[PDB]
């Protein structure tokens, strides 16, 4: 009871330690890793052994059994260093969320028990070229036969899609188009060495180059019934409170790109001078931190909200969507005015900005477009007025 | 410990009786009040007696003895139901804060007890013809004389001006120009019912019309020396603090007539249906609405952490006017799109949303505008990244 | 052959006639006007002998046979001194518009010329109750008794329409709701004197209070057969004409409150000084005035456009509805940025400012609110790559 | 004259053939020098053949003799196919744009004829590592050697620096810190390969890859009298007077690849389909649609002023400044946008609206920056007020 601002001594050591690690090992190869695109096998390796990195896996499966706004609080840390490598650790979350909160216990402890002892990444797999904002159209079938399922699809823009050792997929069960969203999909949790699966090319994107993103061919893939998460029918659902309970973190990466724009920035308007005076004496440029400040704050406070929101056991899905909105919207408006600031440097390979803006886009795209974004907050805004 | 979003039952039940009370009892007359530009003296009472409005006098002294985050709660709720009313309230608190923050004993239980045993109002006198968002450019003088300061110089836009029985007054103390803001000023504690003020007219503002505005000429007003709040010199820092302390409510009746114009917008939007469509059906509707929604949730929680942050013993400065720079202005993107939703009716007088545009402008204006606000928060910034 | 963005020495004449009316006669007294509310008629009857009112009745029929080119730089001027002056004089023009464009040589002399005889006024009757932008959504009734029509219905926010020696009116006549607009509707040329028309009393509005606004209950006025325009069912097409042919004057009617707006506040910002600086000098208020201009630039060439376009014949629809909406959203936020660099002064009533803001809120609803514009262009855009 | 927004034949002309070369043989390769960086060699020499490239050099000269507004007609059509390719076309214009002004018939005919004879380049140096937009500020030191000048110091940024037959240049003459800038700095033209030359490597920037951006060294040049175009002490009115010339073609530019973002992002929304309809039977992607036409026909409009009032013969400072201003806003804001209707595809590499992206971001600080272009048309406004 009481609001509070206030972080407990743990989450503060949690802070400190994904704080320094994007500062002091992150940062120098953040750009090396840019260029050549190369994954950040080194580093997750890191992440892993520091412990920030499958943080929501229960205690009992060897896991820290982390809440969510701990997650946001340390997402934001390594996103100040590099998104590119804070999406790929992010990725084992994303696909270890159906498992956490629907998974049973022996499914919790067979995949994310392996997890846990051995530096193992995992995919996210509902996306398909045919449709990713509208989840509700996904064509991958997957066809009941025995004491198994017959998997058939392709699926697109797979974070770690490529260095997954099992994958969590969401397929069309029900043959019937007529069968409402609520009953028609299943999740099933797929083995990447599995026989049927082919594994495509990385795709070459504009911003968050060392990651990993492929599209991903299942052809006549055999998955065990045991290893379908709900029942038949439950994937949809399953899916959505995934997205729910992820959305915080990922708006949280956006605060941490944000923030780095916000360093970057004020620290070259303090050392150019224009026309006799500071960069930053110049009202305009002032201004400019000013609301740069003002809004990297407020997002803060956004997907803190939501987090905490969740965790208190609260359906977030209004406090989420209003984050994830915000947060990937201002990390857009803050890294360009970074780069603005920085003038001719800012547009050049060399100085940090550059990259800062590549790499927001994608806060406005994945984990649900903005416009999805909004679509959602209506929808649960008006329920409220509704009748 | 951690993070909190949960009120305390003391403030359920306080935000409860406020809300019921605008719902209920302002509401209705606010309509009238506003053009007939009448004092809301029976509101007011009404206010006073169900404890809604010195909730700063502390406890010892027949107050309350409430928080900067219980103001702002109750505040949000009074504003909801009309600003004029509420900021006429809401002065109160503004003129009876330096004496609060600064003021001994003796001066607490006269000035500040008297407003425990009858519904009185004060004011909070600073503001110049010629000076305003620069307060150390007063020009209103206050030479010692004996046991006295006999003050000379005129105030302006003083809210509550014209209905006070007592007032806080900066005024310079100091000669010589080149003294510094730091020690040139000093806040005296002026009885309206002191000989020597002259009492201008009621001016006529757009905005919250049924709000006492004037102002107040000086001409040889004694103050008798017991009078100053620390001592010469104290008045800038003194004035200084009580803007802080205070700006975090005024943002709170900002994000208070938000809700109201989201609040309207909304029901009108699941009533008027244009194309055979209802509007909330319509996507431009759907995504304005939503949108809304995010500006309010927003600045809600911005004012909740600046008077958070008071509360707790911060330096709140920062804060307090992010709080107020992002409330005040979404207040005023809120109330046009309101008007905007409910098209042509929203211009017509019948209609509450236009007088929520006419309202909304002043949070931009007084209480430091946007533009200070601007400038304190890049001031705060900046100092951060200074070595 | 070749573009010219220069005044014939014949327009620049007219230029000067009605800046010199608006910042001569009509400017003083439209202050007063505002507060008191009551029709200009003088200003009117001023206007009419001063040419400058009835400009597009064919040469022919008596008129100047002007066109809406100059229209809109003579009522551009206009508005400048008073946009509730403008849309008194303009609502003529609306009325005149589909008389003209589709009326037979004997309504044309019949009506339009009587106009050049005496400063009557006409009303445009659209808008109803339950539908404005839903212009196919009309539920008034037209019969026809073989040679005479009988016209049944309720139109509301008519501007001009209390002051009207007859109408233009737009009724459905085919009962059957499965009646295509285009074939849907009627348009009548009906008189005032006609019995059954019972006209509404004044609305109160937050802007152009000084224009006549009502609502008009038709309960069996009786329209000679000769009334129709074009012909029983061509209705639809004669009001969207009149439109497209009038939105450049709102937007320049638009155009003119801006500018208004920008010489009024420059105006103070190079006499009024804040911290030993005129306000012109802080960066952030220069970068201000600097993008006001930018937009009365747009605008003005935006409108310039689409006037153009009717002119030469072609059809505007596209630059029209760009045009409106632009201007249109561009003259609010001028007048908020003026009133707010006036500070305490702009949001009061001795001043200017405060007026120019209340009066803008309806160029973003009345005759095509923003939202439809964005549809139209939307629509005019999408078909050239449309099959 | 009269306002006439028609073209000439000649112009239509022009555009055609730009029409087709760029969209008929630059933009099928572009992508592959985005990729690559090569210097479009066959791009220049093929717009250097086809006469749409050093458009401005005087008939007598040997060149085409044309002015501003058909030069942006050119221009905004290149940009369409790629602004990477444009910008080296036009880096030529800027090189010579001072001479044209400002050179002496007998420098003429040596440095615009070299040019219109084989398909030969020229930079304009100005931005130094300390100094681009304060031009003022620029330290390179020119001494007076008697019979000639000596060049002492380094440019940056130099578009086509490694490229350019010779290269325009802007030193300080007068070493008198006092002296004013009206007569501080000299204009001269330097054969590329004077001894004392050092030439840097290619820049590695963000978006217009393969124009060959580098900076120089200038160690110790000898550079002859009669190559000062006006004389000693007429340097920045020079560099001015061009700047002020090719600003609305760099407007055009901007507003080509906006275009050029435009008309991807439509046919993309024609063509992907979500829930159960494309894209643009979504409100929220058509009203963007609208949004995005209606800055294009602004910002193209804002250019074709500007260039119209300098080909006039009336200073076009002010326009200037206004569309490149408005124009480079807008490119960024349709870039982004055009890749949001793309989802997850724009921000991938097989497509368009990527590379578009990367590219606009320049348009913002090259040229003159949005911020100090918003000074000159303060500077420039405020001006025609207090006289
Ligand atoms: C973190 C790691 C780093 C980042 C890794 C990369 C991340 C990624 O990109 S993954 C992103 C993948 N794609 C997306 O996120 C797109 C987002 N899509 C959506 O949000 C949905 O498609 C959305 C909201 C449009 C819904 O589709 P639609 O079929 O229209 O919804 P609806 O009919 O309401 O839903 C179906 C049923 O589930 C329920 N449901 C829907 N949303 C929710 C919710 N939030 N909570 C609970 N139930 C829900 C519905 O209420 C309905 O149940 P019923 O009607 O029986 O009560
Ligand atoms: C709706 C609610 C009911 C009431 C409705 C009506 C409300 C109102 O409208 S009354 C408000 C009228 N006026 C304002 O709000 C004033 C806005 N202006 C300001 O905030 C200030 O003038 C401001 C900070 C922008 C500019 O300060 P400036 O004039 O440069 O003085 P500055 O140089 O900061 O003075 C510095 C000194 O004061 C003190 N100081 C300065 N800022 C602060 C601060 N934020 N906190 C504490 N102390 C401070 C320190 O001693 C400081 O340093 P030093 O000792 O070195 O001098
Ligand atoms: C300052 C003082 C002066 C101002 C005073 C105030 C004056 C006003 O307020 S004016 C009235 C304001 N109201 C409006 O502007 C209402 C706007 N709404 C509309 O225009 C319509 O509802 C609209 C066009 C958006 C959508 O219309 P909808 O009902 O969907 O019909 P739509 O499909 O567009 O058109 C149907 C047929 O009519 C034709 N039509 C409609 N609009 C047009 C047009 N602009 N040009 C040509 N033909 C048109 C269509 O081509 C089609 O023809 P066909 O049948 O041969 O194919
Ligand atoms: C086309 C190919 C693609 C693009 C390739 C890349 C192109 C580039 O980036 S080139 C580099 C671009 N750099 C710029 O745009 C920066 C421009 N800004 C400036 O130079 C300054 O900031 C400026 C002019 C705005 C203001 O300050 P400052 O530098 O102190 O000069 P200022 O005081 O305004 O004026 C000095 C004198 O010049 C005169 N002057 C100013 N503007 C002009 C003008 N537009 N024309 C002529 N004379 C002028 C002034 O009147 C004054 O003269 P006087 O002796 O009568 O006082
Ligand atoms: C690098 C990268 C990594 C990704 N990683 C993952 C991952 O791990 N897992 C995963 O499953 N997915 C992932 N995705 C895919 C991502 O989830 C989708 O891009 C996103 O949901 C949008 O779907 P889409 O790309 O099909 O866009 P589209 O669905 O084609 O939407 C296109 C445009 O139309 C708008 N729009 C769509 N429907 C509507 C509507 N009805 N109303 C209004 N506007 C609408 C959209 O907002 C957008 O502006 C990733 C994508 C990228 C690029
Ligand atoms: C691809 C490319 C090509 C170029 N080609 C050329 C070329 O051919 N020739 C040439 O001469 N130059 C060229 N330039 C350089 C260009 O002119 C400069 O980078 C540009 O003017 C920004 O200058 P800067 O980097 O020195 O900005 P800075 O002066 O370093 O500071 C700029 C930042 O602060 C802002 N700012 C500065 N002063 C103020 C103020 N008083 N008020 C408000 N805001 C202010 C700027 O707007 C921007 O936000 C090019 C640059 C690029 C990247
Ligand atoms: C209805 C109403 C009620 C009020 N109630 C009270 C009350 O209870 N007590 C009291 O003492 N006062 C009160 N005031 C006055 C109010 O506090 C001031 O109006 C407010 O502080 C703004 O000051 P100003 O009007 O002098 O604007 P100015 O200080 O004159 O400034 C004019 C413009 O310049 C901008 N500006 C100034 N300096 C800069 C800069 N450095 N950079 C950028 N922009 C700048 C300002 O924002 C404004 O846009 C009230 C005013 C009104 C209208
Ligand atoms: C002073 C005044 C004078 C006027 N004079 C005239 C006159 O002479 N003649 C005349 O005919 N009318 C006149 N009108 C009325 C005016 O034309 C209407 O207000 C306008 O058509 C908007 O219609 P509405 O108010 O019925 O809004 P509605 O049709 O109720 O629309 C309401 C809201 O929903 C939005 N909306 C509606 N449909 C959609 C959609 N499909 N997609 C997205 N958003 C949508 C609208 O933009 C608006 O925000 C006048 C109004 C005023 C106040």
């Amino acid at each position: 009871l009481g609001f509070s601002f206030e972080f407990t001594e743990q989450q503060k050591e949690f802070q400190a330690t994904a704080r320094k690690f994007a500062r002091e090992e992150i940062i120098p190869v953040a750009a090396e890793y840019d260029k050549t695109g190369e994954y950040p096998v080194p580093l997750i390796r890191r992440a892993w052994e520091l412990g920030l990195m499958n943080t929501h896996i229960p205690e009992n499966c060897g896991g820290l059994g982390l809440g969510t706004f701990d997650a946001c609080l340390i997402s934001e840390e390594l996103a100040y260093g590099c998104t590119g490598v804070q999406t790929a650790i992010e990725g084992n979350s994303l696909g270890q969320m159906p498992i956490i909160i629907a998974g049973n216990d022996q499914q919790k402890k067979k995949y994310l028990g392996r997890m846990t002892e051995e530096p193992l990444m995992c995919a996210y797999c509902v996306t398909e070229p045919g449709a990713g904002s509208d989840v509700a159209g996904i064509k991958t079938k997957a066809e009941k036969k025995g004491d198994e399922y017959i998997i058939n699809g392709q699926k697109m823009w797979i974070t770690n899609g490529g260095k997954a050792n099992w994958y969590f997929l969401l397929a069309r069960s029900d043959p019937d188009p007529k069968a409402p969203a609520n009953k028609a999909f299943t999740g099933f949790i797929v083995e990447a060495d599995t026989p049927g699966i082919q594994i495509g090319r990385k795709e070459l994107n504009m911003g968050q180059r060392c990651s990993d993103t492929r599209g991903i061919v299942f052809e006549d893939v055999k998955v065990p019934k045991e290893n379908v998460l709900i029942g038949d029918g439950a994937g949809f659902k399953v899916a959505m409170g995934a997205f729910d309970k992820e959305r915080p973190v990922v708006a949280a990466g956006a605060v941490g790109l944000a923030q780095r724009a916000l360093d970057e920035a004020t620290k070259y308007a303090l050392e150019r001078k224009t026309f006799g005076k500071l960069l930053v004496e110049h009202q305009a440029i002032s201004f400019m931190l000013a609301e740069m400040a003002m809004k990297v704050e407020l997002a803060r406070m956004s997907y803190q909200r939501a987090a905490w929101e969740v965790d208190s056991g609260r359906r977030n899905t209004y406090y989420a969507s209003i984050a994830k909105a915000f947060a990937g919207d201002i990390a857009n408006q803050l890294a360009t005015d970074a780069v603005q600031i920085l003038g001719g440097n800012g547009f050049n390979t060399e100085y940090p900005v550059e990259k800062l803006m590549r790499d927001a886009k994608i806060y406005q795209i994945y984990g649900g477009t903005s416009q999805i974004q909004r679509l959602i907050v209506a929808r649960e805004h008006i329920d409220k007025y509704k009748n």
